[PDB]
Order: structure tokens, then C-alpha cells, then sequence
């Protein structure tokens, strides 16, 4: 027995879970690599006669559209309802496998936990003038905003991004450059994926940053997820759904925690110091249907006015 993944992750992450997978299951996984967009796009096109079994993404915009398209099957509740809400679809058609979750990043040597705010909404601020970073191409950060374009509507939004713009804030290419200007001394704080100040930390245990969330709940703390879901064309449900919870198993939540520096979707699992409890987590994280991310072109739009694409 075998079946076929469609992977939006990287083949570097996703080789070792598949062929220890293969080992403790006994089932072939045939995998075809690609963008996580671009994959939905070709499930879309390929419907009802499409070879995967399997889609597994990077970004919830892309598996919410293939929710929308009908074109997922209902997993069995064992897999999912145990997990937090956050990390679920509403009506079970995909589970997050990790956990990506946005947060404020910071200067050890020009600021502290102090100087966070209570809202992202904040950061419009004078106090906050000329010490930004931003990536607007960055996917995460585009997620992000239509996240809160759907929270707040585009009036706010397009209010807080040109504000935002007009406060002189510095432009990067990604969040690995964002953090580097933080250490560099060109910024003292950035808005950025949750899994990259781990990589510094472990080349340099003292490195001059941290991360930390805003209040509870603010929109500014959403989790994005690494989504996994069943295609309902496949033939083959009981094997898929076997991949899925191996992925939720310890071993391999440890191993998304400790190598790849994604939050655990399930509790029992050693954390990560730069991050912390997931615990922590659950309470600053907002409360957004996943699957309204599918509108990206609407953000863009908004980028677009802001003057920040
Ligand atoms: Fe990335």
C-alpha cells in the first residue's frame, strides 16, 4: 500500500517524518514537492480526479480556499477534536500539524517587555517612530493582514497600514534580515513569524532579542497553521488519516518543536525555550476562522494603497 502527498513543506522538514512514517506504518508515501498556493490551485483544476490523497500547506489562505471548493473530507472526529480550537477547522475538514503564529520580536539592548503594547493597533505611535522593520512581501505578514482585514474591516486596516507607513518604518526583504537589523542596531522591534529568532538563538545562545505577544486575544498574536487535510476523490481515507495521526503522534511534534521551531498542536512535548509554553499561546491568540485567509487579493489591494507594494 502507498499514497501520494501534495507538500507545500520543503522536502529538507518533510523526508525525515515521511520516511520514518514509512517505517513504523508500512505504507509508501509518494510525495510531489511545490508552493503551497500553487498546489491548491492545481487540486482546483485537477477536482475529482486528482492522484493525492493527502495536501499538506504552509499557509491556511490556500487550504481555506480547497475548503471553500468542497473538495476536502471530513476527518473522523478522533483526529480532531481534541485539539484547541485554533488548530482545527470548525467542521473538521483539516487539523494543523504546527503551529505559526505571528508575534513581536524586540531589542534586549534599546527596549524591553515594557515597551510592548497592548494591541498591535499601538505601534502607530510616536514612541514607536522610525523603529520599525516591516516585510510586506512576506507571506506571513500578508496573512497576517488579511487576518485583520477580516477582524476589523479594511477601513482599520488601511487606516493602521498607512499609519503605520507614514511612522518611517524600514523595509526588509524577510524576517531573517528583520531580525538581524534588530541585533545590528537599525531597529529596535518587528513583527514576525515565531519561528525565526530560534535559528539565531541556537548560532548564538545570547543573541539581543526576544519575542513576545501582545494582550490576549489581539489579532496581532494570530496562529497560522501548517494544515493537513484528506482530499475527499481519495480512495485510500483509512492510510491517509494514519500519515495525519502520526503526525500528531509525540515523537513527531517534538521534532516540528525542537527542529523546525513551530509550536506543538497537542500537549506532552518538551518546549522550546524561545517560545515558551503552548499554554501561553492558546490565551494570546485571537479567535479568526482560518479559511477567511483565502481572500489574499484583497490584501494586496490594500498594500497596494498603503503605498507599502
Ligand atoms: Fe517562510
Amino acid at each position: 500500500q502507498d499514497i501520494t502527498l501534495y507538500s507545500g513543506r520543503g522536502e529538507t522538514l518533510v523526508k525525515p517524518i515521511i520516511e520514518q512514517f514509512e517505517k513504523q506504518s508500512g505504507i509508501k508515501v509518494n510525495v510531489r514537492y511545490g508552493d503551497t498556493a500553487q498546489l491548491a490551485v492545481l487540486l482546483q483544476e485537477e477536482g475529482a480526479r486528482s492522484p493525492a490523497d493527502v495536501y499538506w500547506g504552509q499557509d491556511a489562505g490556500a487550504m481555506g480556499a480547497l475548503a471553500n471548493a468542497g473538495l476536502l473530507a471530513t476527518l473522523p472526529e478522533a483526529v480532531y477534536k481534541q485539539l484547541p480550537e485554533i488548530y482545527t477547522s470548525k467542521t473538521g475538514q483539516w487539523v494543523a500539524a504546527s503551529g505559526r503564529s505571528r508575534v513581536i520580536a524586540y531589542s534586549t539592548e534599546r527596549a524591553s517587555a515594557e515597551d510592548i503594547p497592548a494591541s498591535v493597533f499601538d505601534l502607530t505611535s510616536e514612541k514607536y517612530q522610525g523603529r520599525f522593520g516591516l516585510a510586506p512581501t512576506n507571506g506571513g505578514f500578508q496573512s497576517f493582514v488579511t487576518a485583520m482585514r477580516v477582524q476589523h474591516g479594511d477601513e482599520k486596516t488601511l487606516a493602521w497600514l498607512k499609519a503605520m507607513k507614514a511612522n518611517q518604518p524600514k523595509i526588509y526583504r524577510n524576517n531573517t534580515t528583520q531580525i538581524q537589523a534588530i541585533g545590528d542596531g537599525e531597529i529596535d522591534f518587528a513583527l514576525v513569524n515565531n519561528y525565526y529568532l530560534p535559528r539565531f538563538v541556537a548560532a548564538n545562545a545570547s543573541f539581543p532579542a526576544k519575542q513576545t505577544y501582545f494582550a490576549e486575544g489581539d489579532i496581532g498574536n494570530l496562529v497560522n497553521v501548517a494544515g493537513v487535510a484528506v482530499l475527499k476523490s481519495s480512495k485510500k481515507q483509512p492510510q491517509a488519516i494514519q500519515f495525519i495521526e502520526y503526525m500528531l503522534s509525540p515523537a513527531a511534534q517534538q521534532y516540528f518543536t525542537s527542529v523546525v521551531g513551530e509550536y506543538p498542536v497537542t500537549q506532552g512535548i518538551i518546549p522550546n525555550p524561545v517560545l515558551g509554553e503552548l499554554d501561553t499561546l492558546l490565551q494570546a491568540a485571537p479567535s479568526i476562522d482560518l479559511d477567511q485567509l483565502a481572500d489574499l487579493q484583497g490584501t494586496l489591494k490594500l498594500l497596494r494603497d498603503a503605498g507599502l507594494l
